[PDB]
């Protein structure tokens, strides 16, 4: 009886088997219909004849009919399993409405007929993936970035910070500053190349101006990238200006504070007797935390805001692109967890509202 772990994101579904150290399936959270329907890589493959939709926006499920197709495709096509023989752990955004929790639970028991399920908060799973139950997570993915302070397994809802700026916006920005330079990147196919360039050559500068100032006076920070058609292109200060937007959101016209400031604000919204612990346990998760140098930069920026009495420590494990999923694979593997599952029998007597009492 293997447990399934499905982490649904705004951009990517990460799904697999409890016990594994990595998700077996990772594909786009997209459903396509013509001008019945296609999902994932095949919807992306046929994007030029389909209307694509993202059923999850800013980590929240907003299209339930399409969400059912993504789950159907995850179970039957990607993982190649029957949903009725496996306990299924799902994940959810911070500050995710109660209605969503019930609908999600309802669909899992009434439509997929799962033997048991549980829903966990994504940031809490990332913290668990780091070997901690207390700390503050920065979760930055494709559609949204969140700061989630957590005390002994429990997210502190009153102190959560949300920033509507993540990887999708960074790719759009890298594309826009590459044109400004003089490169051409027009088609949707070409956009996928820019996303690839961002994941391979972008990084976070320790000091932006010294980097920007060095960029003007030298060719030490240049890197080449081979396009699919053989042609080789050089990118210099776009590498570090691309992810600077996380720290300076005004780069794409947004008034809000940067990830260092939201982190500090989040910590100052919490009770004073736990702040020492939050500062010492800043955990980074999500794909948009993957830029080299991002831990050191955060370390520096928090240090400037925080009292110097505080030990600051940023934990950014190399597997953090999937640390929600890894957290879920760990949690669903534990024998102590096997009672925490909501069972089909419990659902059949309590209804969808059983999820608020057990999760
Ligand atoms: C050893 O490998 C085995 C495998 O066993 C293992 C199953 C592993 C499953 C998934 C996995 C996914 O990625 C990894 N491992 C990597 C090794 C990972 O990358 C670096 C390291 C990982 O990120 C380490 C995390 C450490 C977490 C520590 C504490 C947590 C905060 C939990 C917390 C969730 C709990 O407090 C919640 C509460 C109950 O509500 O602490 C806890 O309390 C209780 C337990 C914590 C267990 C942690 C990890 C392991 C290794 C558990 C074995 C069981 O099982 C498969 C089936 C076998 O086949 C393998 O045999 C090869
Ligand atoms: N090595 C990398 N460097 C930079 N960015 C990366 C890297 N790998 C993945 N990303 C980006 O991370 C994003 C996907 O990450 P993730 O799965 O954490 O988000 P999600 O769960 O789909 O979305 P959200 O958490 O916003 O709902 C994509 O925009 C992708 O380009
Ligand atoms: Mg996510």
């Amino acid at each position: 009886t293997t447990a399934l772990v499905c982490d649904n994101g705004s951009g990517l579904v990460k799904a697999g088997f409890a016990g594994d150290d990595a998700p077996r399936a990772v594909f786009p959270s997209i459903v396509g219909r013509p001008r019945d329907s296609y999902v994932g890589d095949e919807a992306q493959s046929k994007r030029g004849i389909l209307t694509l939709k993202y059923p999850i926006e800013h980590g929240i499920i907003t299209n339930w009919d399409d969400m059912e197709k993504i789950w159907h495709h995850t179970f039957y096509n990607e993982l190649r399993v029957a949903p009725e023989e496996h306990p299924t752990l799902l994940t959810e955004a911070p500050l995710n409405p109660k209605a969503n929790r019930e609908k999600m639970t309802q669909i899992m028991f009434e439509t997929f007929n799962v033997p048991a399920m549980y829903v966990a908060i994504q940031a809490v799973l990332s913290l668990y993936a780091s070997g901690r139950t207390t700390g503050i997570v920065l979760d930055s993915g494709d559609g949204v970035t969140h700061n989630v302070p957590i005390y002994e397994g429990y997210a502190l809802p009153h102190a959560i910070m949300r920033l509507d700026l993540a990887g999708r916006d960074l790719t759009d920005y890298l594309m826009k500053i590459l044109t400004e330079r003089g490169y051409s990147f027009v088609t949707t196919a070409e956009r996928e190349i820019v996303r690839d360039i961002k994941e391979k050559l972008c990084y976070v500068a320790l000091d932006f101006e010294n980097e920007m100032a060095t960029a003007a006076s030298s060719s030490s920070l240049e890197k080449s990238y081979e396009l699919p058609d053989g042609q080789v292109i050089t990118i210099g200060n776009e590498r570090f200006r691309c992810p600077e937007t996380l720290f300076q959101p005004s780069f794409i016209g947004m008034e809000s504070a940067g990830i260092h400031e939201t982190t500090y604000n989040s910590i100052m919204k919490c009770d004073i007797d736990i702040r020492k612990d939050l500062y010492a346990n800043n955990v980074m998760s999500g794909g948009t935390t993957m830029y080299p140098g991002i831990a050191d930069r955060m370390q520096k920026e928090i240090t400037a805001l925080a009292p110097s009495t505080m030990k600051i420590k940023i934990i950014a494990p190399p597997e953090r692109k999937y640390s929600v999923w890894i957290g879920g694979s760990i949690l669903a593997s534990l024998s102590t967890f096997q009672q925490m599952w909501i069972t089909k029998q419990e659902y059949d007597e309590a209804g969808p509202s059983i999820v608020h009492r057990k999760c």
